[PDB]
């Protein structure tokens, strides 16, 4: 588990606060705590799950094991050593592997994180890109590299490979169309999409479990892209560098392709804001039914 870039850490502190903040009067001030790194009130079970989906994301709960794992902080301190002092990181990784086995429910894995949560904050703040200050400096010194804050994702990854000012520029009229490419170019640009969407993870695998939350954020039943996936994943190519292609290329041409257009339009749009749903759950709306860098599509 880890390391985690300052985007990868803010992708699991706003999807566990998306999942878990509660939809009443709480929502706004739990936020306001909660993307501080406060984690309150203690004694609500929303509190309790939103830390424990945290720590289960980073991998300092092993859910499996129902243990803490103090390997990730020596991993990101090692990716990191601007974020952190030897001794406080050794301080913090000691005071996680000290910690009992702990059964796998929310209120279990809450209570035996908080006092290393308060006794190491500053700690773990720096080293999981919750400094503000280091993080910007962060952001700036990897630029185009990184997605940056309020940046689409898809934006990030077809500037890398489709640069604004190159002659590549104009096949992102094809490809924003769904027109799915055959080449390498292509099939790396697509990995980049598909990775950051989290459809595909790390070591290549698919998660169903990430692209049927996208259908039912657009208002899809799930069944019959399951049985979609299941007929893609029995084709699934060998070589781990396609696998991502494979999969857009199967969902763009199976019969869920405008179901599936819909989700992932809607995960573009989703995919500007990480804290697009945190201030309140918004609505969904089909947008009414082409331009790259204001140059018209010639299709
Ligand atoms: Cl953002």
């Amino acid at each position: 588990m880890g390391p985690f870039d300052p985007e990868e850490m803010l992708f699991i502190f706003t999807r566990c606060m998306e999942d878990n903040l509660e939809d009443g009067a709480n929502r706004l001030p739990m936020l306001a705590k909660w993307k501080e790194w406060i984690n309150e009130p203690v004694d609500s079970p929303a509190t309790q799950c939103f830390g424990k989906c945290v720590l289960v994301r980073t991998g300092l709960y092993d859910p499996v094991a129902q243990k803490f794992d103090a390997s990730v902080i020596q991993e990101q301190f090692k990716a990191y050593p601007s974020l952190g002092e030897k001794s406080k990181v050794e301080a913090y990784a000691n005071a996680v592997k000290q910690l009992p086995s702990t059964n796998n429910d929310c209120a279990a894995v809450f209570k035996a994180y908080d006092p290393v949560h308060k006794a190491h904050k500053d700690t773990s703040k720096n080293l999981f890109h919750g400094n503000k200050e280091l993080t910007k400096g962060l952001y700036e010194k990897l630029g185009k590299d990184i997605r940056q804050k309020k940046q689409s994702y898809f934006e990030f990854c077809e500037n890398k490979y489709y640069p604004a000012g190159s002659d590549k520029r104009q096949q992102l009229c094809q490809i924003r169309q769904y027109t799915v490419l055959d080449d390498a170019l292509f099939k790396e640009h697509t990995d980049c999409v598909m990775k950051g969407i989290r459809y595909i993870t790390k070591d290549n695998q698919l998660d169903v479990e990430e692209v049927k939350r996208d259908f039912k954020l657009v208002n899809k039943d799930t069944k019959a892209l399951e049985e979609v996936l299941n007929d893609c994943k029995s084709k699934e190519p060998s070589n781990a560098k396609e696998k991502s292609w494979h999969y857009y290329k199967c969902l763009v041409e199976s019969s869920v392709k405008d179901d599936f257009k819909e989700a992932f339009d809607y995960r573009e749009v989703r995919s500007q804001i990480y804290a697009f749903n945190l201030p309140k759950n918004q609505a969904y709306s089909k947008p009414a039914v082409m331009e790259i860098d204001g140059k018209q599509c010639p299709q």
